[PDB]
């Protein structure tokens, strides 16, 4: 069972003896710190953490004794605030006397703005605020995935619109392939759900259960997929029977969309000779609602995609759309699901546009690039203390390393507001109390063990929409 | 609760309709596929996966119905193999008819060798082999962390030995700071435990319980830490009271080691004026078993470390060790825990060496670089089918993309052997049965729902030792 007393950085166990004596309050905030591009971020993932790890009775006699035993060996010393945790158990029935206020999930906020604040509600629990920093900071991941996924959506929207004249099916242009490529099962579900903020296609099943349990959607499921082959279902037929493999698979899935990896031995042979001649008759008869999706999986992503399109373009009836770009027949599409990150995605669609190929023809699958190749310093997700009350006096506190002005933190009590021009601004030093900037955008989402405000995955998707989608 | 039927890539749900008819066997393997660095990998993490996810009754009536309902909406169609999973439930009481053979955990194996193999033990469950691919491929992470952590230990060993003459305290030279920097709680435990294969210092507590539960050690805990400050325990005192903060903290932890982050406002001022002058009397009186550890946390890592060292060098009695390198007094040490990955680590220790500073003086803390900034691409961890039996005929299968020879996979039944020179070699096409390379070094670790072989964390650590560590005496 999960023990909150064992879910923090080791050194934080000793922090209760380090704060100034007579401190009744520690007030801390979280931000995606600005750097001297990712200029805006999707806030998402906190609600998962609040429900799974923070709410309800999270402190028991056993969990205190368990932590006491581990830390005694871990530090080779008795440093442990047993009295502090005992107080929470006896006074609040193990509920955390903590208040968390946050911007609504799905909200797109520019860098350098307060996203959520944390403070203690009982003077005795001044130390508790930063105890849970570690677990709260891990919200960097769904934030970063949601943000990076959305930035890829912008690129896709831009080129799809320019080459086709609309945004039909945009929410299916980036498919999640990252299940095997992430660090754990929990990460898989969290990352997949963050991608589903922007798109509807995934193969990381674990994301669906997470969303249903912690967020919920009106639709039965927030994510979908199509039948598809892997290298094993092709190669098992033997080197000389790749055509037999292809034919068997498209026949088994003739009434639904089907993706078939075609690079097992020779991708260019498979497209031109096998799909393009030998099995062409099984392709041109397929429904528009059930196309074949050819899937390359090796070589230079841009060069391979272009050559595949070039090959298919001469074996299948190609039309030219109203924008002047070439379009494959509705029964034939391509997915590039290898080597795809935000960088190569940009290079590929730009490369396609150069060769007069519409983005209608292609979709992208991304695994490690989508869910794993991301870190905390990408958006500079940081948790810092900005306000304390010592001896009854409030103090505006901050860090400001001389050798790195970028790591400077904000001072005092914070609030997030709309600017007159409709942008965002974070007010420091409690200046939000002057009420010159309208209502604080931060809402109490957690207080004293209870989740006080929630959001459905539907609301979140609404909030995180692209401007071009709104227009 | 965990549902193994819902713990695979979506398209694998449709794969049982795609294999050649009358296929009774699917046999697959796992390798860190070959391509100058990371030439050998530490195999670790599979035992965790086997116990937490694969062993015992992992199939129930409810889990089948649950998966059925999800996939129906997920695919907008009914492609779920309900009959297949029912067979497993009815015939084997939910236990997976799978055999897994694997190299011992902790073992150090060169790239391009078979690390583990998977095959179905029931002809009916031919589809089961690659269903669990996704869940097994995730072992890439503890493999990659342990490997990357060990490569850093090599760097540390080299420079510590050269600057000091020995390797005393090497296992504490790289500390885990990555709890907040990973993608989840589970990842935190898995990653931290992987680091602990090579070192003993961690702040990621979640690693301890994982090891105790799934691996075990003779000692009460596999990892240790020391009292330390964060910026909040310094800045809360106020801008003009950094000295008071320092003094309070070192006094509270006067008889134990204590790390104190010193860059809140001015790292160079804190080292020279506050530590080096104002509170000097509180530092030189400290025990050798309870030193102050000064912690910079900003600026260019190499430049900052050298400057901090030069500053302390002129404020404290520095000695020169037997190798001719400068050494801080035993009550004073430094940890650099910002911007540390395998590349910057190398740059720092080399820079220290050129300035005649011993690696005895310093230790490193690493967070995102140690536990998060890693992918499956790094060691090319890959799972591939190499052998099937269809119509009673065994077929050696493989992929070999025309545009990427590096993605070529191995053929047929695999086995791992010792060469006459004592190296590793992977034999393909069932050639291991020729008995020219002796016995298969793989062990059956999982069979029919039961873990058949396992390793304590102590033995895993022993297996993962460095050659330089083994050279004794
Ligand atoms: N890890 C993994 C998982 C799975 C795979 C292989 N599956 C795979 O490619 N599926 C796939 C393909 C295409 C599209 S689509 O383009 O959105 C599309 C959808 C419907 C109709 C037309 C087009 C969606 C899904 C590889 N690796
Ligand atoms: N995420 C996190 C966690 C924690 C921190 C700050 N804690 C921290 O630096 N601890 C620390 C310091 C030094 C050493 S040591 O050098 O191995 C050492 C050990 C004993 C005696 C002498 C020397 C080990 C641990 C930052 N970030």
């Amino acid at each position: 069972e999960f023990n909150i007393l064992l879910a923090t950085d080791s050194y934080k166990v000793t922090h209760y003896k380090q704060y100034p004596p007579n401190t009744s309050k520690v007030y801390s905030y979280f931000e995606c710190r600005e750097k001297k591009k990712y200029e805006e971020t999707v806030f998402y993932g906190l609600q998962y953490i609040l429900n799974k790890y923070l709410k309800g009775k999270v402190v028991t006699k056993e969990k205190i004794q368990e932590a006491k035993d581990v830390y005694k060996e871990h530090f080779q010393d008795d440093v442990f605030n047993e009295k502090g945790w005992n107080y929470i158990l006896e006074k609040y029935d193990g509920h955390l006397p903590i208040e968390i206020k946050a911007v609504p999930e799905g909200f797109v906020i520019p860098r350098g703005n307060v996203l959520f604040t944390v403070e203690n509600t009982d003077p005795e629990c001044y130390w508790l605020t930063n105890w849970i920093e570690t677990i709260l900071v891990q919200s960097w991941y769904p934030i970063t995935v949601a943000t990076n996924s959305r930035e890829q959506k912008k690129i896709l929207a831009k080129y799809l619109l320019e080459t086709s004249g609309n945004l039909d099916g945009l929410e299916y242009k980036l498919h999640d392939f990252g299940y095997r490529g992430v660090s754990s099962q929990e990460t898989a579900g969290i990352g997949a759900s963050a991608h589903l903020v922007n798109f509807k296609g995934t193969d990381t099943v674990a994301g669906l259960a997470l969303i249903k349990k912690y967020y919920g959607t009106k639709d039965p499921v927030p994510g979908y997929s199509v039948p598809a082959a892997e290298h094993s279902t092709i190669t098992a037929w033997g080197k000389d029977h790749e055509k037999d493999a292809f034919e068997h698979i498209v026949t088994q899935f003739s009434s639904v969309p089907v993706s078939v990896v075609s690079d097992s031995y020779d991708i260019y042979n498979a497209c031109e000779k096998i799909w393009g001649e030998d099995l062409r008759h099984l392709i041109v008869s397929r429904s528009t609602q059930a196309p074949l999706i050819i899937r390359p999986d090796s070589g230079n992503p841009l060069d391979t995609v272009l050559k595949v399109l070039e090959i298919l373009g001469k074996k299948f009836p190609v039309t030219e759309n109203s924008k002047g770009y070439k379009l494959l027949p509705p029964y034939l599409r391509v997915i590039q699901g290898d080597g795809v990150d935000i960088n190569t995605l940009q290079e590929i669609v730009e490369g396609m546009k150069q060769k007069m190929w519409s983005i209608e023809n292609i979709a992208f699958g991304s695994g490690g690039g989508l869910l794993q190749k991301l870190t905390r310093d990408l958006l500079n997700c940081s948790f810092k203390c900005s306000y304390v009350v010592t001896n009854g006096l409030g103090i505006n506190v901050f860090k400001d390393p001389v050798a790195d002005p970028n790591k400077r933190s904000k001072k005092g009590r914070l609030s997030l507001h709309r600017t007159p021009a409709g942008n965002f601004v974070t007010l420091e030093e409690g200046k939000g109390d002057l009420e010159e900037y309208g209502q604080d955008l931060l809402h109490t989402v957690f207080k004293n063990g209870k989740v006080t405000k929630s959001y459905s995955f539907d609301e979140i998707r609404k909030n995180a929409q692209l401007n071009i989608e709104l227009e």
